[PDB]
């Protein structure tokens, strides 16, 4: 009668990493990293983006007359614009506090253009301007949201406007002034030199004076045009006076939807998927608690580590008694409990410390994967040419947290590897102890792993062994007996 | 004459969490996490608090009609402001750089009113404007440490003030400018038109422009005024200048005591104790290293961790037995030590405790209480901040930082309890198999191991060969050929 | 005959930390913290540092009468500058935006002064302006980089100035507007008032309007100038226009080289040597990973911990069987089998756990080197007097990593030390249990950690003993006849 102990082995091929050791083949293996993507930039739970394509945000804003298809838009989930869009500005100048309305426009969806000021109003003045900077079909033309006012006849009369905010939810307005690069230019489009442009709501309050110097002509103009915004209260009112130099608004754009979303910078063009969560180089569609693809990722899906293997070793070592090497033969459970008696062999296992086992390591990956939903997501923001600190601070920001989180869930997956497999090691090494003990001196340790015994008994006994309820006063004369 | 090895169970029945298991029994737990407060706000080492109630910062500053029981304020250890105070500017405007001047006032204690430039030296000029905005029983009023000059018959000559800071401390100064809602109320109100407010200091030089405009109305008033600061260092000069639409200043605020203190958002009202430190929602008097309470604390007090339970494993496991060694469990007669070693002879018994381990696990796990506790007091401490409406950026940007250090710091310490948890029984497991395969060596052959954790000596020896065997002196020379022969038998 | 299982004991005194228990006393040990430094200021891969002296960045760049020294100015491998420089702005006033040009500057090299406007051009005005601020040898001077233009006669036309950049780089430019402290003075000094300077390029547009107010007097002035910058690009025009108070450019700085530098505040001088690698404090010149001397840092060398001893346990416990304590005799080894034949003895060791041992102690130190080389680096940084609570932030962030990644090294030591003492111990448990296994109950085990065989064999069984050749069938009956006695 022999009962040796040992531990299952097979033919798997899968590689874990340890704290020791580097490169070790074992039974089971659960990855829990994803490192595939379909390259397609495409729809979220249904919704299609914003396809900017070669336009700006300040372009589609403003109304430039090459982005066109964007005078209505329907509800997105996130917006495409390319890292430099070619159709932004059509008239040179700059968007004051720019970088600030992206990052509001980053949690507001679906909007609603509400006609504030129309054209017909201005009835003492002239709107029909135009630059030859916003050409269609080569004829002059201008921004499609907003009006210039200019001369009408010989006077500019003082111009006047507003607006009471009873559409329902906050709104934008985006109104402008006008630079313009001698004294003539602003004598023959506004017959007043000294004008100003006047702005004022419950909380903002301005007065612009405007700025005439020679400049380089950009997009073959010399002038320039400064843009600014403001959001509008519900009930709230706002104000305009200009005796020149005024780009005023015809369109103000009302919040309609709002929620979660975000401004991606891809090269890309859309497609027709349906998927959860999606990165600027393409979707993903997983099960796993993380991913290596690109930390800006916009929905709900895993975190990112940057990280090329995370291999959790649920299993055994792969080594073909418990001295020599694994069994093949077993495929019931985890640990080795031979059976060979005179009337037969077998290879039973054992089921009272292999579904403790299993528990445990069931426990130590949920409580590995639970641990880390804490982690640290980056939201893209932009910055400008004079806010290189503030950039600077951002990104060292984001990076220094990613490196923190990469490193915790590097070390967790070695440390718990290193600790599951001498985990194995010493239950098995405590099964043969058990058994030993329990079955005392009756036996002879062969050396390789199992006891030949020195009493001769037969299935009852040896499954009693296997029960723990071997009896040393049941059956002992007989083994003195054969002692000698 | 047998002897046992075992350990020690006793009644307690508080759980501890482990990488591996969850809920374990075990018998002595050190709580490290607080997470109680009286829900009251209540005074610093004895000093009380600036309880603002209804009015903000600028308010006090500046004097709203409405704060006059903050006159005169003593000295401070945290300021009480409400998030959405009801009285702030009764005037219509703004303030330049109020965030700024917040983050300042987080680190001054005391200040002091030095009257600069009193309201009689404006001999040229009107100094009883008020407007029905700031009304005190139904008549017009005006700030309580500003002077609105306005033009004196038909006249607004150039209004100058100078004063030089030998008031031995640095200075805050603080001034406007009205801007009014049309050309018409202008001239009724200063009698000229291109007016400017210039104040120059050695660093600081500015010239500001009357802005009209139309606007709506808010609290009656169509106009706005806007305010400015700077600090007047020591031994400097300030100047002022205006052809019109000046607020001047009356008094200025010398920084006197400094220090560290805070603003605190809340909603209370102060109340009667004397405590440590300070929370939003409360106090705490306790002496834990950890608690959950608010990320923002204003005193000398525990850090903050984004746990519900942290629980230290200094103990055994309580496994007793059923209805005599360790491979059944503990015994619950072991009341002196930790690692039972239980002898019983011809003539008595006992229970006696082993002592020479047990000093050596108590120091060992006394050392990584103390190594757990020391490794966590540099942790990241959170201090408040105010950002404006065009200051997304920077807002989300500082939240973001604190909370994941927040979270990192939580993620560490609730790992390493863990990993404590599971060396610290595993530890204890293996001193007791320590014991016991000593016990068994020194034996050598002279037992017949029963299994159940110890062995009956083969050899009959009595009290002092058996205390010795405790001690760990035992001799296979002296006793070995009477064993021998007893167990020929 | 009788062999022995112990380890390898010597005369180190080298001292380790662990979780359990501190001040351990180990036989092998590595150092991982450098904490020494030659507190010289000195050159880095041979290009020395551009030293400023007692001047400022503006002083140098806008070409203050002390700082003429540095009128030409060679490559450079970092900056040297005091925290409170004496000759920065002669003439009193500000510099617009100063933190941003010092953050761009943080990254440039060698700079290339081109004369962009020339003196003589200006022929309708006094170009000779001077103040008592900045004054050599008594007389008064002006900026040696800028030009003052002031009335000439009784006239002050307008003023108008070009530059087309194609010198091939980006290139600097720096202008200034003048505040009286009078209409009297500007009277005099220009003629006209409500005057203006305006500066207009492809993406700058600026008209600056003089401020005349009653100031206090700071080197003996009262009056103000204010300095501007901006980038250049390449094929890019810049236009210069004014009626009054413009302080006109002279020359252009290009950025010709570019690379990686810094601006270190230090308070000392420039020695001679050839360092790799420069902290304030002095100059570093180690090959351990990690260093404590100061968070900043220029150059290529170890990252920055917060601590004060890092030492990594490599040998075994030194305490002078394996149950008595180790062998103070042995040397070739870690793990030994002290034999002693019938005709002799000895003190081999054992050769195949010995190497297991040692790769994964090796692998374990660079594995803990490895990991950590991915740390957080600081950068030096300037902010204003208006920005404290950016200020508050960046310190705040810099100081949380420092500690965040300190306690990860710190603890990733504790555990290893706990982990390298526990793993030596139990090596030489298995092997003696694994020698006890393979000898089965031809042995008497005497407890001392070794025992006496059974059965009298020569060198060659006790080698096949050790090698793990053991025959049990081989000598089994001498044994047991030898113990039934
Ligand atoms: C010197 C002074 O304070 N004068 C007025 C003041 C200003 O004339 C102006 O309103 C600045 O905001 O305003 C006060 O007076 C007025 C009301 O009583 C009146 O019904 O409506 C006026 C506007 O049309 C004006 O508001 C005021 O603010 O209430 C007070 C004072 O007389
Ligand atoms: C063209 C020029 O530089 N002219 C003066 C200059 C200006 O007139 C003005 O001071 C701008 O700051 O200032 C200098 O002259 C003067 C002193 O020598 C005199 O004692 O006091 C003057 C003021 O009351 C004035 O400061 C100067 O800055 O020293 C030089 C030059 O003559
Ligand atoms: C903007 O419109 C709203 C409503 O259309 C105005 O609010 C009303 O004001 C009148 C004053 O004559 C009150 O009688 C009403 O009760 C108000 N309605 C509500 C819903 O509050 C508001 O006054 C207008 N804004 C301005 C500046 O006149
Ligand atoms: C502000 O007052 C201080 C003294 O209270 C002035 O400092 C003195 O200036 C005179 C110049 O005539 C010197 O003789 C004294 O030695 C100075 N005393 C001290 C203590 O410094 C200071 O000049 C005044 N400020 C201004 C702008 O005049
Ligand atoms: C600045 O100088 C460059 C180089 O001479 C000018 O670029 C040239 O412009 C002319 C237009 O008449 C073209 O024919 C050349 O081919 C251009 N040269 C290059 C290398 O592109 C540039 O126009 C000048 N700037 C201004 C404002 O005139
Ligand atoms: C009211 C208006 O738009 N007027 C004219 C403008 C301006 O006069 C300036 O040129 C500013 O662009 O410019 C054009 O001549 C041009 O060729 O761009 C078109 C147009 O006739
Ligand atoms: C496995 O890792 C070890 C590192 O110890 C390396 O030497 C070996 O080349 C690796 N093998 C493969 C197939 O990558
Ligand atoms: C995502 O993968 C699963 C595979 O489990 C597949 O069934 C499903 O269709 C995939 N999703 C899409 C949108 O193709
Ligand atoms: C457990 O036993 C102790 C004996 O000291 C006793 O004080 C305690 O009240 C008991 N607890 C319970 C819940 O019975
Ligand atoms: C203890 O923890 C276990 C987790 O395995 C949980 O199932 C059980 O409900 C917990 N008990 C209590 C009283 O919370
Ligand atoms: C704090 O609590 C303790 C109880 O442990 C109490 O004795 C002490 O008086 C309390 N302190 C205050 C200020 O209430
Ligand atoms: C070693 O460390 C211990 C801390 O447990 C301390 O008590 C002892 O003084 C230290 N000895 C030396 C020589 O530093
Ligand atoms: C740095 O130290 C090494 C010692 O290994 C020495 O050889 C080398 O010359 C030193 N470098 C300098 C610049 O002194």
């Amino acid at each position: 009668d022999q009962i040796c102990i040992g531990y299952h082995s097979n033919n798997s091929t899968e590689k874990v990493d340890t704290i020791l050791e580097r490169n070790v083949t074992v039974t089971h293996a659960q990855d829990l990293l994803e490192k595939t993507h379909n390259g397609k930039l495409c729809k979220l739970n249904g919704i299609p983006p914003l396809e900017l394509g070669d336009c700006s945000i300040a372009g589609w804003l403003l109304g430039n007359p090459e982005c066109d298809r964007l005078l209505t838009v329907p509800e997105w989930s996130y917006i495409m614009e390319k890292e430099n869009p070619r159709n932004g500005l059509c008239y040179p100048g700059s968007f004051n506090d720019y970088e600030e309305l992206k990052h509001l426009l980053s949690s507001v969806t679906h909007f609603e253009k509400v006609k504030i000021l129309p054209k017909d109003r201005w009835t003492q003045h002239t709107t029909t301007g135009g630059s030859r900077a916003c050409a269609v079909s080569g004829n002059p033309s201008f921004f499609r949201n907003m009006v210039w006012l200019t001369k009408k006849g010989s006077n500019y009369p003082v111009a006047k406007g507003s607006y009471n905010n009873t559409s329902g939810e906050q709104m934008l307005v985006i109104w402008g002034v006008h630079h313009p690069n001698d004294e003539a230019e602003q004598r023959t489009l506004y017959q007043n030199v000294g004008t100003y442009v006047s702005v004022g709501t419950s909380t903002v309050n301005k007065r612009s004076i405007p700025e005439i110097a020679t400049r380089p002509k950009v997009n073959g103009q010399g002038g320039r045009m400064e843009f600014s915004w403001t959001i509008l209260d519900m009930l709230d009112t706002i104000n305009f006076e200009s005796t020149g130099n005024l780009i005023a608004p015809e369109y103000g754009f009302k919040i309609s939807k709002r929620g979660s979303s975000g401004i991606m910078k891809t090269e890309g063009t859309l497609e027709n998927c349906e998927t959860k969560c999606q990165t600027p180089l393409g979707a993903i569609n997983t099960t796993l608690p993380f991913h290596n693809i690109h930390p800006l990722t916009i929905g709900e899906c895993p975190k990112y580590v940057k990280s090329e293997k995370l291999v959790l070793a649920t299993g055994l070592r792969n080594v073909p008694g418990f001295i020599e090497g694994g069994w093949q033969g077993m495929v019931d459970g985890w640990y080795g409990y031979h059976h060979s008696n005179d009337q037969g062999s077998g290879y039973a296992a054992d089921k009272e410390s292999t579904q403790k086992a299993i528990d445990g390591i069931t426990n130590k990956v949920n409580s590995v994967i639970e641990k880390m939903n804490t982690q640290f997501e980056a939201v893209g923001k932009e910055f400008s040419n004079l806010e290189k600190r503030l950039e600077n601070l951002n990104k060292k920001m984001e990076d220094g947290f990613l490196d923190v989180w990469t490193y915790n869930a590097e070390l967790l997956v070695l440390m718990e590897n290193e600790r599951t497999l001498d985990f194995h090691d010493s239950n098995v090494k405590n099964l043969y102890d058990k058994v030993r003990m329990q079955l005392r001196d009756n036996a002879k340790e062969l050396g390789n792993g199992c006891f030949e015994f020195y009493h001769k008994c037969d299935d009852e006994c040896m499954n009693s062994v296997k029960n723990g309820t071997y009896d040393y006063p049941k059956y002992e004369e007989e083994s003195k007996l054969n002692r000698n």
